[PDB]
């Protein structure tokens, strides 16, 4: 019954197709492309054309915003957001508070409802640092990244001069892991938390391969962390790096009143990071289009959301069953 | 304009009750109901207010936390409270959790309140988690698993065994078992595959130790179903090793993509000291209910209602800003 429109199609996208049949209380309306109407009239499916958009006022329930840029997002967020409610996984931390503002000044004022940030993090992991957070206020938090990509650093070494493709990822350290689950708490430089490990498929006149090392000096993405290359080949790269993986963890060491050591963890291991977050898109925009019909308006953050609303049970089956 | 809060019942949690509130600086302790005659109890634990008063504090307490003191009434006297406060308790009979939400909701409304019912590590924290993890990945299995904890009932039961002078009763998650459903491949796991039951007795003099650990390990209800190892040790180690304040637990939703794609969420709790945490989410929830009251709410809610962003004293921006 809940309909939802799915804005882009790429790997996000077509996770979020794949998710909706997985529940059987909500229906696709259409997937859309910005894809020039250079297509076979469609290539049949779902798909259709971002210019009809607006055609679909009043048959599409939730639009989930699926593409992967937040800088996209900064205006293509907005635009919708004036017509339909929405959902995105807008991933730029430090630009969030000025996403929220324009997201809800926009939601507001067309009376719908706009829902930015979900996914694992921001989503997931960031319920949890506020549980964490709020249940031991005497501690310390730790998030930790888990074997995969990191996709801006991809592009990042991407802008690289001698650097033609390549990609990057980022691996916890055991032995910080470890620190943090004993409950003995202690700060870590970013150093002592997670590595680097780059393939850089090079190459611009069989260009320096050596100078390619910005990427190890690189301030920000790289230099704080201990940053390995290897270079490969573009055949290399296709068949042994589909950095599809990924996972991370968010611990909260602390003690109460007396020294005793309380430790809480939340962690992910997903095959497909791309598919879960779909997965997470899809969950938020069911209680979204619960809260749209309550009346409610604006943006909010998986912080405002009761767990309640993720699911299609009544309260008492939940009570009954999972409490 | 600190949160006043009010503890009923002086065991384990309301002690730590008290302890957590200390941590919490928006928060203030109003008084401590104890059952127990006050004049016997020293005189300068300032806190300390014979039940028969609560009525007095109608007034004075915005949360009521409820910490019942083992007695009957740790399963009574929570309909008691709700008629003259807003209140918070942990209350942990999974099977009567229905029960209780429709006696505490009707109670709450009527009095125009807001009760807040099992709240805790399980309940609380664990059916969070299995809520989150079955909402998330709708394909796939959940598994919840206790730490390592005593079973106090099966301690007692531990006690009966001839030849049995003293000991304590451990229930463990099985490694096997936890790497299995870490791993994406789905299966549902025999009682016996989950967790062991690992004893530790200190027996009369002579006893007969082959025969105390068939006794056990053979008895119906309590550990026949489980693979139980028993240990024998001298009264000194049972007090030194065994104080029996720890606990844990884990939270595991093994789920699939479409395309079969293995997807693992848990959650997993590491407590020192068991009661202390319980204490410092029912005060942290206490926080919830505070701002939901003055928000209006009526009724009873559990922790499925509650968003996180209520639980913490922090500025809806400033979460937005720093955690998300």
């Amino acid at each position: 019954k809940i309909r939802i429109g799915i804005v882009g199609y790429g790997n996000i996208g077509k996770g979020v197709e794949k998710a909706i049949k997985q529940n059987d209380d909500m229906e696709l309306e259409a997937i859309f492309t910005r894809r020039d109407i250079n297509k076979v009239d469609s290539n049949n499916s779902k798909l259709v054309h971002i210019s009809r958009l607006e055609l679909y006022k009043d048959t599409v329930d939730v639009m989930i915003l699926c593409g992967g840029s937040a800088t996209d997002l900064v205006e293509q967020g907005p635009m919708i957001a004036s017509q339909f409610n929405t959902v995105d996984s807008f991933d730029n931390h430090g630009r969030i508070p000025q996403h929220f503002e324009r997201m809800d000044e926009i939601s507001k004022k067309a009376g719908n409802i706009s829902l930015i940030s979900t996914g694992w993090d921001p989503g997931l992991f960031s319920l949890n640092r506020l549980l964490g957070e709020s249940i031991l206020p005497k501690g310390k938090t730790h998030t930790f990244w888990g074997k995969g990509v990191s996709l801006g650093h991809s592009d990042a070494i991407r802008r690289v001069q001698g650097v033609k493709n390549g990609i990057q990822y980022i691996i916890p350290i055991k032995g910080a892991l470890d620190k943090a689950r004993s409950g003995e708490q202690c700060d870590f430089t970013t150093r002592e938390k997670h590595e680097m490990v780059c393939y850089v498929v090079p190459e611009e006149n069989a260009d320096l391969k050596k100078i390619e090392q910005d990427i190890k000096t690189m301030p920000d993405y790289f230099a704080d962390y201990n940053t390995t290359v290897h270079f490969i080949t573009e055949e290399e790269l296709k068949l042994n790096h589909a950095g599809l993986s990924n996972g991370g963890f968010v611990i909260r060491s602390g003690n109460t009143q007396g020294g005793a050591k309380q430790v809480m963890e939340f962690n992910l291991n997903l095959e497909s990071s791309a598919e879960f977050t779909s997965s997470v898109l899809v969950a938020y925009s069911r209680a979204i289009y619960k809260l749209s019909k309550e009346g409610k308006k604006g943006a909010v953050t998986v912080l405002d959301i009761p767990f309640s609303y993720l699911s299609p049970k009544t309260p008492e089956e939940l009570r009954k069953e999972l409490l």
